[PDB]
């Protein structure tokens, strides 16, 4: 589990979104496994605005933050998981590392802020849903 809290936005994995998230929906995209809902309270996370390919992610299933290199956001074929069939997922970045279903929502961060959240895992790879192209999170 996990979210990003920026301004009056909450960013979560679409497959973990709550009723309150859908009841306060701003934007959602199945292909990216992302959903954004509106918040009453201001959040304090900063979204990275950059093309970094190195950062650190949180892996809840190891209680550890791991430094990783990660690929550029792309359309990646993902094997079936407990929460999606095998499919193409867009705006996804891969690293070599551990990721189980419960790790979804863990933050990937670089020097500029939050890059994205864990979304995929298996075959010794971790996949992160990028948020750096969602420039509207910074405003309004
Ligand atoms: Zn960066």
């Amino acid at each position: 589990s996990g979210a990003i809290y920026v301004g009056n936005y909450r960013v979560v994995n679409r497959h973990l979104a709550t009723h309150n998230d859908w009841a306060n929906l701003v934007w959602e995209d199945s292909s990216r496994d992302l959903l954004v809902s509106s918040t009453t309270a201001q959040g304090c996370d900063t979204i990275a605005r950059c093309d970094c390919q190195t950062g650190v992610y949180y892996c809840s299933s190891r209680r550890k933050h791991y430094p990783v290199s990660f690929s550029k956001p792309s359309l990646i074929f993902v094997e079936a998981s407990e929460y999606y069939p095998a499919r193409y997922q867009s705006h996804l970045m891969l690293a070599v590392g551990h990721s189980e279903p419960g790790d979804c929502g863990g933050i990937l961060r670089c020097q500029h802020g939050v890059v994205g959240i864990v979304s995929t895992g298996g075959n010794g790879l971790v996949g992160f849903a990028d948020v750096r192209d969602l420039l509207w999170l910074d405003e309004e």
